[PDB]
DNA sequence: TTGCTGGAAAAATAG
DNA sequence: AACTATTTTTCCAGC
């Protein structure tokens, strides 16, 4: 089942949930550069998935891929690849179509639960990629990504679950520059002389049914909401 | 050695 | 063909 697929978090009693979420900010690292590390979590751990419902003593692999976080729907990002770390998890990489996939063990004894302590960010350069054949995806300014987990469940039939992180800014400047808008309904986020402003019409709101959107502005702007 | 950075200069580029 | 303010890629330095 391609990567390409939407597919639910659940399915019956099955869940794959992130249980702990990833920092809003990793800055990712070039083929030219050392490794910039695992992705991070706020604790100052890393990232914890769990799969709920799994009943049987026998593990499964959990996949990781470095997806889009854009209006279109979900699909690997062409320009950011998963990158392995050699960390408490064993792992190891796959290709599938022209995505790198990274897949961990996922245990019965410890409750099908995992750490992710092993996944570093890689970011492809956007000419090397623009060139492709049958690539057409656009490169600058498309610097942020979510973490993307499946896994992949045997019956006698197979039930395929896919749960994706919140966003990821993966570019250095965009972190030290922008705010970034985490969560709504009381704002919480980063860098926030700031202001918000609603638009369809413009309109500032004061302060530290229909389809309409707000942005946090510095300079400078977080992304539309 | 490699891993893992922070910080920033060089290079690229959109319009 | 050339420019410039903005964005990406390489580079330096320090554990």
């Amino acid at each position: 089942p391609p990567l390409e697929w939407p597919l639910s978090s659940q399915s019956g009693s099955y869940e794959l949930r992130i249980e702990v979420q990833p920092k809003p900010h990793h800055r990712a690292h070039y083929e030219t550069e050392g490794s910039r590390g695992a992705v991070k979590a706020p604790t100052g751990g890393h990232p914890v998935v769990q799969l709920h419902g799994y009943m049987e003593n026998k593990p499964l692999g959990l996949q990781i891929f470095i997806g889009t976080a854009d209006e279109r729907i979900l699909k690997p990002h062409a320009f950011y690849q998963v990158h392995r770390i050699t960390v408490t998890t064993t792992s190891y990489e796959k290709i599938v179509g022209n995505t790198k996939v990274l897949e961990i063990p996922l245990e019965p004894k410890n409750n099908m639960r995992a750490t992710i302590d092993c996944a570093g960010i890689l970011k492809l350069r956007n000419a090397d990629i623009e060139l492709r054949k049958g690539e057409t995806d656009i490169g600058r300014k498309n610097t942020r990504v979510r973490l993307v987990f499946r896994v992949h469940i045997p019956e006698s039939r197979i039930v395929s679950l896919q749960t994706a992180s919140n966003p990821i800014e993966c570019s250095q400047r965009s972190a030290h520059e922008l705010p970034m808008v985490e969560r709504q309904d009381i704002l919480t986020g980063q860098n926030f002389e700031s202001k918000v402003v609603f638009t369809e019409w413009e309109m500032e709101a004061t302060v530290s049914p229909v389809k309409v959107n707000f942005y946090v502005i510095n300079g400078k702007r977080s992304q539309p909401q």
